[PDB]
């Protein structure tokens, strides 16, 4: 069900520091390639008073290329999907925590997603919008009981660099669960190497054109 070419539908709904807001998009890419873009357009909210960056992270890993050596955890998952469970730690004390839901219908992926962003500096870089874009980025990925039910499922870890207007950085620590909603092979340990790029935008960043690409390899 998972075709060389695949498109996928999203929709996010969110708050940061209390400012709600919903986003509406469309991408496409090559699951087996590794290489993907999304275009996303705030719906209700706009123009976001906080920083585009903390959300480009939440809007896609069945487009990871993975090696025959490494189950593809989330590939088989489909046609019934997955969800996935995010919280990023950011250096000065943001939170911003996410879930997910990941299907297949009518021949494009569809995903749902949830965010919550609290506890940022009223005058920090992303209440400021003082930040340009994400470092590349390797995510440990690792068997593991992340849910608490008991059961294990694929867990990621990641340190994530945010760039900065003014020069330097802005670290996060960020911690997923990615839960298939079917039983489905589990791999052991890897990880994974992602780029994400915000492509081109409009002014006030109500239109967002993001490009990523990510692949899997041996620790
Ligand atoms: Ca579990």
């Amino acid at each position: 069900v998972i075709k060389e070419f695949m498109r996928f539908k999203v929709r996010m709904e969110g708050s940061v520091n209390g400012h709600e807001f919903e986003i509406e998009g469309e991408g496409e890419g090559r699951p087996y390639e590794g290489t993907q873009t999304a275009k996303l357009k705030v719906t209700k909210g706009g123009p976001l008073p906080f920083a585009w960056d903390i959300l480009s992270p939440q809007f896609s890993k069945a487009y990871v290329k993975h090696p025959a050596d490494i189950p593809d955890y989330l590939k088989l998952s489909f046609p019934e999907g997955f969800k996935w469970e995010r919280v990023m730690n950011f250096e000065d004390g943001g939170v911003v925590t996410v879930t997910q839901d990941s299907s297949l219908q009518d021949g494009e992926f569809i995903y749902k997603v949830k965010l919550r962003g609290t506890n940022f500096p009223s005058d920090g870089p992303v209440m400021q919008k003082k930040t340009m874009g994400w470092e590349a980025s390797t995510e440990r990925m690792y068997p593991g009981d992340g849910d608490g039910d008991g059961e294990a499922e694929l867990k990621g870890e990641i340190k994530m660099r945010l760039k900065l207007k003014d020069g330097g950085h802005y670290d996060a620590e960020v911690k997923t669960t990615y839960m298939a909603k079917k039983p489905v092979q589990l791999p052991g340990a890897y990880k994974t190497d992602i780029k994400l790029d915000i492509t081109s935008h409009n002014e006030d960043y109500t239109i967002v054109e993001q490009y990523e690409r990510a692949e899997g390899r041996h620790s």
